[PDB]
């Protein structure tokens, strides 16, 4: 279980149901590269996300491509269009990926948001990895990311695929960090 | 929804976790064809059966080849070796069925028993068909097939792919029947 997020200096992850920052095409490309790249031959990654984060993808790249898109919601009676699966819980969704028909087709599981999903997932006993993009500037948010507990999480000073130096796009600097827990 | 069973004259379907009769090679040929045959190319049929059924299949005929095997178990921890999916009630299995990625891989649904399942499936709202092979002889049994509500089910005088003649094998006579409900 991998969590993938981009957060501002203020820990905001959202505003009005959108990234509180203007589009970083490279930041996007990387998110697109991590959640897609599967380690195993012929296996696919599964992304999980709440109702809101699904509606927040530009309608034209829904469902994420080359990925199994699952959506959690206790409300929705059926998978919103383009969605691959639907679960009411993070557990139920974790179970399902445990069905062997499934298990033999999925490699990595990535949690893409929103807030309460990241919350439920961060707590979940088990081996968890947090891929966080530090967007080094404040932005006006309505939704935030939780405190990464240092009792539990450790920052990997290294990570195959991820560059260590500070990035910049449209006068915005950011850096990719990787935390782990067990 | 398709249910497929064989019943002795006394409505028996099992004796000590086995069929009450000796094996009718040509009746197992029928159940096989019917359950394995899909209308669509690149789609497969799904078989749902209780745990006892699962186990009454000769362990080298497990799981049923060319079919997605699904196990109904309230307690079973994880899915028995070789089963494709595990659910806890007909309900989840069916729901499981309407999952978009699932739904495009699966053509027909067949309920292969046991008593408790047949029954739940029989009552269930919708368009249901029972495929009944009437074994024209009494056999001591411990498991009995729910009795068919004539008020709801209706015998179809013919139905494509169903031989109309009384059959006999090993001196035993049987007949193929199909019931429908709306
Ligand atoms: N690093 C990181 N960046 C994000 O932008 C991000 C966004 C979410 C949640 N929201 C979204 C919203 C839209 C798209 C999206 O359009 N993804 C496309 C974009 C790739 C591209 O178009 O260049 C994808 O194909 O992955 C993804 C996540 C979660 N974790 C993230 N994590
Ligand atoms: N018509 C009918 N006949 C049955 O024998 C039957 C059996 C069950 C449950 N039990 C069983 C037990 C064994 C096998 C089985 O070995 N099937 C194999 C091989 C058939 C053959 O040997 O020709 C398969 O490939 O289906 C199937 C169902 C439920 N509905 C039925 N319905």
């Amino acid at each position: 279980l991998n969590c993938i997020v981009a957060v501002s200096q203020n820990m905001g992850i959202g505003k009005n149901g959108d990234l509180p920052w203007p589009p970083l095409r490279n930041e996007f490309r990387y998110f697109q590269r991590m959640t897609t790249t599967s380690s195993v031959e012929g296996k696919q990654n599964l992304v999980i996300m709440g109702k809101k984060t699904w509606f927040s993808i530009p309608e034209k790249n829904r469902p994420l491509k080359g990925r199994i898109n699952l959506v959690l919601s206790r409300e929705l009676k059926e998978p919103p269009q383009g969605a691959h699966f639907l679960s009411r819980s993070l557990d139920d969704a974790l179970k399902l990926t445990e069905q062997p028909e499934l298990a033999n087709k999925v490699d990595m599981v990535w949690i893409v948001g929103g807030s309460s999903v990241y919350k439920e997932a961060m707590n979940h006993p088990g081996h968890l990895k947090l891929f966080v993009t530090r967007i080094m500037q404040d932005f006006e948010s309505d939704t935030f990311f939780p405190e990464i507990d240092l009792e539990k999480y450790k920052l990997l000073p290294e990570y195959p695929g991820v560059l260590s130096d500070v990035q910049e796009e449209k006068g915005i600097k950011y850096k990719f960090e990787v935390y782990e827990k067990n």
